[PDB]
Protein backbone atom coordinates (compact mmCIF):
# COMPACT_ATOMS: atom_id res chain seq x y z
CA UNK A 1 0.00 0.00 0.00
CA UNK A 2 2.67 2.43 1.36
CA UNK A 3 5.32 0.30 -0.51
CA UNK A 4 3.09 -0.21 -3.66
CA UNK A 5 3.04 3.34 -4.01
CA UNK A 6 6.60 4.28 -3.29
CA UNK A 7 7.74 1.92 -5.42
CA UNK A 8 5.58 2.83 -8.22
CA UNK A 9 6.72 6.19 -7.78
CA UNK A 10 10.58 5.06 -7.97
CA UNK A 11 9.86 3.24 -11.34
CA UNK A 12 8.50 6.39 -12.28
CA UNK A 13 11.65 8.61 -11.33
CA UNK A 14 13.43 6.02 -12.75
CA UNK A 15 11.94 6.26 -16.30
CA UNK A 16 12.10 9.90 -16.34
CA UNK A 17 15.96 9.61 -15.77
CA UNK A 18 16.33 7.21 -18.50
CA UNK A 19 14.24 9.09 -20.82
CA UNK A 20 16.91 12.32 -20.09
CA UNK A 21 19.51 11.14 -18.71
CA UNK A 22 21.06 14.51 -16.70
CA UNK A 23 24.68 15.32 -17.31
CA UNK A 24 27.30 15.19 -15.03
CA UNK A 25 25.36 12.39 -13.08
CA UNK A 26 25.42 8.50 -12.51
CA UNK A 27 22.59 6.86 -10.69
CA UNK A 28 20.67 3.50 -10.58
CA UNK A 29 19.20 1.08 -8.02
CA UNK A 30 20.72 -1.95 -6.26
CA UNK A 31 18.16 -4.18 -7.41
CA UNK A 32 14.46 -4.49 -8.02
CA UNK A 33 14.31 -6.15 -4.49
CA UNK A 34 16.64 -2.97 -3.03
CA UNK A 35 14.68 -0.48 -5.31
CA UNK A 36 14.99 1.55 -2.15
CA UNK A 37 18.57 1.99 -1.95
CA UNK A 38 20.45 3.82 -5.04
CA UNK A 39 23.84 4.66 -5.68
CA UNK A 40 25.18 7.24 -7.91
CA UNK A 41 28.05 9.53 -8.72
CA UNK A 42 28.14 13.40 -9.21
CA UNK A 43 31.66 15.03 -10.76
CA UNK A 44 32.81 18.35 -9.81
CA UNK A 45 31.26 20.65 -12.54
CA UNK A 46 33.65 22.96 -14.82
CA UNK A 47 34.46 26.17 -13.58
CA UNK A 48 34.45 24.68 -9.99
CA UNK A 49 36.69 24.64 -7.31
CA UNK A 50 35.96 20.59 -7.50
CA UNK A 51 36.08 20.35 -11.42
CA UNK A 52 36.67 16.66 -12.50
CA UNK A 53 36.67 15.42 -9.04
CA UNK A 54 34.12 12.13 -8.55
CA UNK A 55 31.82 11.62 -5.90
CA UNK A 56 30.52 8.48 -4.42
CA UNK A 57 26.33 9.02 -3.08
CA UNK A 58 23.93 6.77 -1.44
CA UNK A 59 20.30 7.75 -1.30
CA UNK A 60 18.19 5.13 1.05
CA UNK A 61 14.38 6.02 0.17
CA UNK A 62 11.65 5.67 2.63
CA UNK A 63 9.25 3.35 2.12
CA UNK A 64 6.30 6.16 2.27
CA UNK A 65 8.50 8.09 -0.73
CA UNK A 66 7.71 10.66 -1.90
CA UNK A 67 5.46 12.00 1.30
CA UNK A 68 9.73 11.99 2.98
CA UNK A 69 13.02 11.95 1.17
CA UNK A 70 15.38 9.54 0.70
CA UNK A 71 18.31 9.94 3.42
CA UNK A 72 21.19 10.98 1.40
CA UNK A 73 24.75 10.26 2.01
CA UNK A 74 28.48 10.25 0.53
CA UNK A 75 30.00 6.70 0.37
CA UNK A 76 33.45 8.47 -0.18
CA UNK A 77 34.61 10.64 2.34
CA UNK A 78 34.48 14.12 1.26
CA UNK A 79 36.14 17.45 2.60
CA UNK A 80 32.70 20.03 1.85
CA UNK A 81 31.20 22.38 3.57
CA UNK A 82 27.50 21.24 3.63
CA UNK A 83 28.30 17.38 4.23
CA UNK A 84 28.46 15.79 7.88
CA UNK A 85 31.37 13.53 9.25
CA UNK A 86 29.17 10.92 8.51
CA UNK A 87 28.76 11.45 5.07
CA UNK A 88 25.19 12.55 5.26
CA UNK A 89 24.67 15.91 3.56
CA UNK A 90 22.73 19.50 4.77
CA UNK A 91 20.27 20.38 2.00
CA UNK A 92 17.15 21.62 3.04
CA UNK A 93 15.85 20.78 -0.35
CA UNK A 94 16.07 16.74 0.79
CA UNK A 95 15.47 18.25 4.35
CA UNK A 96 12.97 20.19 5.72
CA UNK A 97 12.12 22.12 2.54
CA UNK A 98 11.28 18.37 0.53
CA UNK A 99 8.38 18.60 -1.69
CA UNK A 100 6.41 15.56 -2.49
CA UNK A 101 6.38 16.42 -6.05
CA UNK A 102 10.16 15.88 -6.20
CA UNK A 103 11.80 12.99 -8.04
CA UNK A 104 14.87 11.35 -7.89
CA UNK A 105 16.17 13.77 -10.66
CA UNK A 106 15.69 16.56 -8.78
CA UNK A 107 17.86 15.46 -5.98
CA UNK A 108 20.72 14.46 -8.09
CA UNK A 109 20.71 17.84 -9.75
CA UNK A 110 19.99 19.73 -6.30
CA UNK A 111 23.35 17.57 -4.92
CA UNK A 112 25.75 18.76 -8.17
CA UNK A 113 24.34 22.01 -7.31
CA UNK A 114 25.92 21.89 -3.93
CA UNK A 115 29.85 21.08 -6.48
CA UNK A 116 28.69 24.29 -8.12
CA UNK A 117 28.38 26.99 -5.06
CA UNK A 118 28.56 24.98 -1.43
CA UNK A 119 26.05 27.22 0.73
CA UNK A 120 28.10 29.14 3.17
CA UNK A 121 25.03 29.51 5.94
CA UNK A 122 25.24 27.48 9.09
CA UNK A 123 27.83 24.90 7.44
CA UNK A 124 27.64 21.68 8.43
CA UNK A 125 31.65 21.46 7.43
CA UNK A 126 32.68 24.84 9.54
CA UNK A 127 36.42 24.48 8.75
CA UNK A 128 35.47 23.51 5.09
CA UNK A 129 33.40 26.47 4.71
CA UNK A 130 35.86 28.82 6.23
CA UNK A 131 39.03 27.52 4.11
CA UNK A 132 37.23 27.31 1.04
CA UNK A 133 36.32 31.29 1.23
CA UNK A 134 39.95 31.54 2.90
CA UNK A 135 42.70 29.69 0.96
CA UNK A 136 41.18 28.22 -2.48
CA UNK A 137 44.61 26.37 -2.60
CA UNK A 138 44.91 25.34 0.31
CA UNK A 139 40.89 24.16 0.23
CA UNK A 140 41.72 22.03 -2.97
CA UNK A 141 44.81 20.23 -1.24
CA UNK A 142 41.99 19.29 2.14
CA UNK A 143 39.78 17.65 -0.69
CA UNK A 144 42.39 16.00 -2.49
CA UNK A 145 43.85 14.55 0.51
CA UNK A 146 40.89 13.88 2.80
CA UNK B 1 49.11 -3.25 -10.66
CA UNK B 2 46.64 -5.01 -12.28
CA UNK B 3 43.81 -3.90 -9.99
CA UNK B 4 45.14 0.08 -10.26
CA UNK B 5 44.94 0.17 -13.82
CA UNK B 6 41.31 -1.92 -13.92
CA UNK B 7 40.23 1.01 -11.11
CA UNK B 8 41.56 3.94 -13.53
CA UNK B 9 39.59 2.49 -16.33
CA UNK B 10 36.25 2.06 -14.67
CA UNK B 11 36.86 5.63 -13.50
CA UNK B 12 37.33 6.63 -17.01
CA UNK B 13 34.34 4.64 -18.28
CA UNK B 14 32.16 6.64 -15.68
CA UNK B 15 33.86 9.98 -16.92
CA UNK B 16 32.79 9.21 -20.38
CA UNK B 17 29.35 8.19 -18.93
CA UNK B 18 28.51 10.91 -16.72
CA UNK B 19 29.47 13.53 -19.81
CA UNK B 20 27.23 12.01 -22.71
CA UNK B 21 24.69 9.31 -20.39
CA UNK B 22 23.46 7.07 -23.11
CA UNK B 23 19.30 7.55 -23.24
CA UNK B 24 17.08 4.00 -22.33
CA UNK B 25 19.54 3.04 -19.41
CA UNK B 26 20.65 3.99 -16.04
CA UNK B 27 23.81 2.76 -14.23
CA UNK B 28 26.13 3.10 -11.24
CA UNK B 29 28.66 1.51 -9.35
CA UNK B 30 27.65 0.42 -5.83
CA UNK B 31 30.73 2.39 -4.21
CA UNK B 32 34.48 3.73 -4.75
CA UNK B 33 35.46 0.52 -2.81
CA UNK B 34 33.07 -1.45 -4.86
CA UNK B 35 34.06 -0.17 -8.25
CA UNK B 36 33.91 -3.14 -9.65
CA UNK B 37 29.98 -3.98 -8.82
CA UNK B 38 27.65 -2.08 -11.22
CA UNK B 39 24.12 -2.12 -11.30
CA UNK B 40 22.40 -0.75 -14.18
CA UNK B 41 18.56 -0.42 -15.97
CA UNK B 42 17.77 -0.77 -19.06
CA UNK B 43 14.33 0.36 -20.54
CA UNK B 44 12.26 -1.91 -23.38
CA UNK B 45 13.00 0.48 -26.78
CA UNK B 46 9.73 2.16 -28.63
CA UNK B 47 8.84 -0.79 -31.37
CA UNK B 48 10.01 -3.27 -29.59
CA UNK B 49 7.65 -5.98 -27.86
CA UNK B 50 9.18 -5.26 -24.50
CA UNK B 51 8.10 -1.50 -25.02
CA UNK B 52 8.54 0.47 -21.87
CA UNK B 53 9.52 -2.86 -19.79
CA UNK B 54 12.20 -2.30 -17.29
CA UNK B 55 14.95 -4.47 -16.94
CA UNK B 56 17.51 -4.69 -13.74
CA UNK B 57 21.15 -5.71 -14.53
CA UNK B 58 24.68 -6.45 -12.10
CA UNK B 59 27.92 -5.74 -13.88
CA UNK B 60 31.11 -7.36 -12.36
CA UNK B 61 34.45 -6.52 -13.79
CA UNK B 62 37.32 -8.70 -12.85
CA UNK B 63 40.52 -7.15 -11.33
CA UNK B 64 42.47 -7.17 -14.99
CA UNK B 65 39.16 -5.09 -16.68
CA UNK B 66 39.33 -4.16 -19.95
CA UNK B 67 41.50 -7.16 -20.33
CA UNK B 68 38.36 -9.41 -19.75
CA UNK B 69 34.84 -8.45 -19.92
CA UNK B 70 32.45 -7.75 -16.61
CA UNK B 71 30.32 -10.94 -16.22
CA UNK B 72 26.77 -9.65 -16.79
CA UNK B 73 23.36 -11.06 -15.14
CA UNK B 74 19.81 -9.85 -15.26
CA UNK B 75 18.59 -9.45 -11.38
CA UNK B 76 15.09 -9.62 -12.41
CA UNK B 77 13.78 -12.63 -13.99
CA UNK B 78 13.52 -12.27 -17.87
CA UNK B 79 12.11 -14.72 -20.41
CA UNK B 80 14.05 -13.84 -23.53
CA UNK B 81 16.14 -15.73 -26.45
CA UNK B 82 19.62 -14.70 -25.51
CA UNK B 83 19.52 -15.14 -21.30
CA UNK B 84 20.30 -17.96 -19.52
CA UNK B 85 18.49 -19.83 -16.30
CA UNK B 86 21.03 -17.78 -14.12
CA UNK B 87 19.88 -14.61 -15.57
CA UNK B 88 23.79 -14.76 -17.45
CA UNK B 89 23.81 -12.98 -20.99
CA UNK B 90 24.77 -14.88 -24.50
CA UNK B 91 26.24 -11.48 -26.30
CA UNK B 92 29.30 -12.07 -27.99
CA UNK B 93 30.45 -8.59 -27.65
CA UNK B 94 31.00 -9.56 -23.68
CA UNK B 95 32.06 -12.52 -24.26
CA UNK B 96 34.37 -14.50 -26.91
CA UNK B 97 34.41 -11.03 -28.85
CA UNK B 98 35.34 -8.31 -26.41
CA UNK B 99 37.51 -5.97 -27.19
CA UNK B 100 39.96 -4.27 -24.85
CA UNK B 101 38.60 -0.97 -26.14
CA UNK B 102 35.24 -1.55 -24.83
CA UNK B 103 33.45 0.48 -22.37
CA UNK B 104 30.64 0.34 -20.08
CA UNK B 105 28.93 2.45 -22.58
CA UNK B 106 29.64 -0.07 -24.76
CA UNK B 107 28.29 -2.72 -23.02
CA UNK B 108 25.48 -1.05 -21.66
CA UNK B 109 24.27 0.00 -25.84
CA UNK B 110 24.98 -3.58 -26.56
CA UNK B 111 22.95 -5.06 -24.12
CA UNK B 112 19.65 -2.67 -24.64
CA UNK B 113 20.31 -3.91 -28.72
CA UNK B 114 19.14 -7.28 -27.22
CA UNK B 115 15.85 -5.78 -26.23
CA UNK B 116 15.69 -4.04 -29.87
CA UNK B 117 16.50 -7.35 -32.02
CA UNK B 118 16.96 -10.67 -30.07
CA UNK B 119 19.33 -12.95 -31.61
CA UNK B 120 17.64 -16.36 -33.46
CA UNK B 121 20.90 -17.87 -34.02
CA UNK B 122 21.76 -20.75 -31.33
CA UNK B 123 19.61 -19.16 -28.23
CA UNK B 124 20.25 -19.78 -24.58
CA UNK B 125 16.77 -19.70 -23.97
CA UNK B 126 14.93 -21.78 -27.20
CA UNK B 127 12.01 -22.00 -25.94
CA UNK B 128 11.83 -18.01 -25.74
CA UNK B 129 13.28 -17.72 -29.06
CA UNK B 130 10.74 -19.83 -30.43
CA UNK B 131 7.61 -18.00 -28.89
CA UNK B 132 8.90 -14.94 -30.17
CA UNK B 133 9.13 -15.86 -33.81
CA UNK B 134 6.08 -18.28 -33.85
CA UNK B 135 3.24 -15.95 -31.09
CA UNK B 136 4.45 -12.46 -30.37
CA UNK B 137 0.99 -12.11 -28.03
CA UNK B 138 1.95 -15.48 -26.20
CA UNK B 139 5.46 -14.73 -25.80
CA UNK B 140 4.68 -10.77 -24.25
CA UNK B 141 2.38 -12.66 -21.76
CA UNK B 142 5.34 -15.08 -20.98
CA UNK B 143 7.58 -11.72 -20.77
CA UNK B 144 4.95 -10.41 -18.01
CA UNK B 145 4.04 -13.27 -15.97
CA UNK B 146 8.13 -14.12 -15.59
CL1 LIG C 1 11.48 2.87 5.44
CL1 LIG D 1 38.50 -10.55 -10.27
MG1 LIG E 1 17.78 18.72 -15.34
MG1 LIG F 1 25.91 5.65 -27.65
Amino acid sequence: KMSSSSKLRLLSDLQQLQKDPPEGITASPESENDLYVWNATITGPMDSIWEGGIFFLRLTFPEDYPTKPPKVKFTSKIFHPNVYKDGSICLDIVQDKWSPIYTVDSILTSILSLLEDPNPDSPANPEAAKLFVNDPKEYKKRVRKC
